[PDB]
């Protein structure tokens, strides 16, 4: 049965719930992004109306063979009328299509559900400055102020720099970048660039990218792996026997293997700087964990909500136990009472 932090009440509709049968009530079902814990359930049986993105739509159609006649896409900074409700879709700066929705009940209450997203000033210019948001449903990943991690951006720079290094001064390393799910693509996509060379990937995971609307793609993604010196491999590769064996398959044309495993967030945080992280290795096989966050630091979830000023907020994340849930709201109260609101 669905959990209440999906319902939105006053309306018809659920967010990310899927996995739950027919929603009782349920006259339009949205999802925020492609990812499966939010997906989970849909399928090419699915006929009830879904809500999203041009982007997530695409995948919907692709990759989960949902039918046309039941996707319904959303322009992104527009007003849309849905079933008698006024929404509008935000870029939720997490993976590609992703949106948090604004919905405007017909009582006067506004919500705003963020989805999964990264907190970013840049909101602070969107249709979000014109109205008072009453309720906020709060992506809290990492709701605790331990979680610290580098910009994207000195992070990006910190691969590049890393990964143009290393293939200059030996010709035939190989560089190896892990993924299990869409999002992170700049990873592999700049340290391609910086190398003059296309990714190498599955055909599965080509499918995937071309769905995206990544502009000029073609340019720089590929399925014949032998032409490229950047490969995606999936996450559970990444590891010495999985790294060894892909080095056999490519028939001495390399002799080392640099790797990037982007995870979230590690306790290596909480003690080392992004220009100070070092790789493990064994032979002539490196990996590197590098911080890569499509989610919300502790300081941008803040900054993000002393801005908004909210008069309720309902964490999506984390939520299952007591101590977590009493942790979250200390730090909504703190929250309040610093800024006044
Ligand atoms: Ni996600």
């Amino acid at each position: 049965t669905c959990p209440f932090y999906k319902k939105i009440p006053g309306t018809g509709f659920t967010v990310d719930a899927f996995q739950y049968g027919v929603v009782e009530g349920c006259t339009a079902y949205f999802l925020t992004h492609f990812h499966s814990d939010h997906y989970a359930g849909l399928s090419k049986h699915f006929t009830f109306p879904v809500y999203c993105s041009e982007i997530t739509g695409n995948l919907l159609k692709n990759k989960l063979h949902v039918q046309e006649q039941y996707i319904h896409p959303l322009p992104l900074d527009t007003e849309c009328i849905v079933n008698g409700v006024k929404v509008v879709l935000l870029d939720a700066n997490h993976c590609p299509g992703a949106v948090m929705i604004l919905f405007y009940l017909p009582n006067g209450t506004v919500i705003l559900h963020t989805g999964d997203f990264r907190a970013d000033p840049s909101m602070e210019r969107s249709l979000l400055a014109d109205q008072k948001v009453h309720m906020l449903y709060l992506d809290t990943t990492y709701c605790s102020p331990e979680y610290t991690f580098p910009s994207q951006q000195e992070v990006i720079r910190f691969a590049i720099n890393t990964a143009f290094e290393a293939v200059t001064l030996n010709p035939h390393a190989l560089v190896v970048c892990g993924t299990y799910s869409i999002g992170k693509e700049k990873v592999f996509l700049a340290i391609a660039d910086v190398l003059g060379s296309k990714v190498g990937m599955s055909q599965e995971k080509y499918k995937t990218l071309q769905c995206l609307n990544i502009p000029e793609i073609n340019s720089l993604i590929t399925t014949d792996m032998c032409s490229s010196l950047v490969h995606l491999l999936p996450m559970m590769q990444i590891n010495f026997k999985g790294l060894q064996s892909h080095l056999k398959k490519c028939g001495g044309k390399y002799n080392q293997i640099l790797a990037f495993r982007p995870t979230g967030w590690t306790h290596s945080n909480k003690f080392t700087r992004i220009a100070d992280v070092i790789p493990q290795t064994k032979g002539n096989i490196s990996i590197y964990g590098i911080p890569y966050s499509e989610h919300s630091s502790y300081l941008e979830m803040k900054r993000f909500v002393q801005w908004l000023k909210p008069q309720k907020i309902i964490p999506t994340v984390n939520v299952g136990t007591w101590k977590s849930r009493s942790t979250m709201e200390k730090y909504f109260r703190e929250w309040k009472l610093e800024a006044g609101y």
